[PDB]
């Protein structure tokens, strides 16, 4: 059961007469679905991603400044000028400088001065944005039958099934092996706000940073840096990384305002990360809405022999899961497929079985089946698996 | 001469290509592709099963 691997979980319960359950599935959540006379199911939103989402605006984090050129004129001669002022990839400022005799100039007054600095971006100091397309984004929903098999989070359940929901994907049927069929219809517009969302990406090779951040579209367009679109040759607003020092005769002081990477990372502290599996850009938060069809699921092995009540041992003793459920695993020593004789008793009242199983009709197979999950009332209880027993105290 | 037609009516229908689909008491609604198609008449009902 995948939803034991997570400390966020939900439990959904249908009666014997149920069909088409409606869910919100969230990234890093998981839902266990239960219905009377049906096998229970773990259903989760595995991922939301796109292959190669469209590059939007690039920003420059650190300017590389060069070719500072100055021209200046005496107070009568009007504007000083440079061809730079008209070239691509330059920053310029025009100002008034005090002039006089000995400033190698005819008259005491203010002379026009112009300075221009050539201003490319520093190597690998780009913050690129990407935008999702509702016509190419994939939601992934995963399902597993809630069998008596325990498999770790670094391991895969053989009954695990996967459905991709693109916009071109209609109501999809997954054959849960011997457990029948489940059907899913997840509406890709009944999910994340893809217009409001940018995947912000820096250097992918940065060993001590996130691969990307999930950032708001308006905030990204409000980043106060030089910027350009994909394939554009030169930075808009290159001024934002250059300061000019107050004019001195025939000088105005070009200052590179330094690397703004740490300014960005402070404004990205605690912000949701996004993973980048090569070409796949993954959200790590967000959700989808689905209808799940239970109406073609089957109970496995309801016609199997009850197991020999003597032949059980624990593999894993009754344990609190943190979800108010108790989990355990048993071995069985007959060479058989059989129904596990599981029950639990409120201590001192042996007649009323109080085991609400989460694994319905628990069964041991020729390989697999020993794991059981159940819910119990507060106070002292005894769990039984035939002749095995374990006194269990239930909190709250 | 040849006054403008209004509505045609049919006095005698012709029925062909009848199809039935049924589903057991909790497997949800039975369906046919013919419930979408033009020129079909359909009924949806409950059967004691
Ligand atoms: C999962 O991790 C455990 C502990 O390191 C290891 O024994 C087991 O083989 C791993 N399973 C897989 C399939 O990687």
């Amino acid at each position: 059961s995948r939803c034991t691997h997570l400390e966020n979980r939900d439990f959904v319960t249908g009666t014997q007469g149920t069909t088409r359950v409606t869910l919100v599935l969230e990234l890093g959540g998981c839902v266990t679905i239960t219905a009377e006379g049906k096998p229970s199911m773990d259903v989760w939103l595995d991922s939301i991603y796109q292959e190669n989402p469209a590059k939007t605006r690039e920003y420059c984090l650190h300017a590389k400044l060069s070719d500072t050129k100055v021209a200046a004129r005496c107070p009568t001669m009007g504007p000083a000028t440079l061809a730079e002022e008209h070239q691509s990839g330059t920053v310029c400022k025009r100002d008034q400088s005090d002039r006089g005799w000995g400033n190698h100039c005819g008259l005491f007054g203010k002379g026009s001065i112009v300075t221009c600095v050539k201003a490319s971006c520093e190597a690998k100091k780009k913050a690129t944005g990407h935008v999702y397309d509702a016509n190419k984004i994939v939601y992934t929903v995963k399902v597993e039958p809630h069998t008596g098999d325990y498999v770790a989070a670094n391991e895969t359940h053989s009954g695990r099934k996967t459905a991709s929901f693109t916009v071109s994907s209609e109501k999809t049927i997954l054959t849960m092996g011997d457990y029948g069929d489940v059907s899913l219809l997840c509406r890709v517009a009944s999910g994340v706000d893809l217009a409001q969302t940018v995947i912000l990406e820096l250097d992918k090779t940065s060993e001590h940073l996130p691969t990307a951040w999930q950032v708001h579209r308006d905030w990204f367009n409000d980043l106060a840096l030089p910027w350009k679109h994909e394939g554009a040759q030169n930075w808009n607003n290159a001024e934002r990384l250059v300061e000019f020092g107050a004019p001195h005769a025939v000088k105005m002081d070009v200052y590179n305002l330094g690397d703004h990477t740490g300014v960005l990372l402070k404004s990205l502290a605690g912000v949701p990360v996004a993973h980048i599996d090569g070409t796949k850009y993954h959200l790590k938060s967000g959700h989808v809405t689905c209808e799940v069809g239970l109406e073609k699921l089957k109970m496995k092995g309801l016609t199997y022999t009850m197991c020999d009540k003597t032949k059980f041992t624990w593999k894993r003793i009754p344990t609190d899961s943190g979800h108010d459920t108790v989990v355990m695993e048993v071995a069985f020593s007959g060479t058989k497929p059989c129904r596990i004789p599981v029950r639990a008793v409120a201590h001192g009242s042996p007649d009323v079985n109080v085991a609400m199983l989460i694994t319905p009709n628990p069964i041991i197979e020729n390989n697999g089946g020993g794991f059981i999950e159940m819910q119990l009332p507060p106070g002292d209880n005894i769990i039984y698996v035939g002749e095995l027993s374990h006194q269990w105290f239930q909190k709250g």
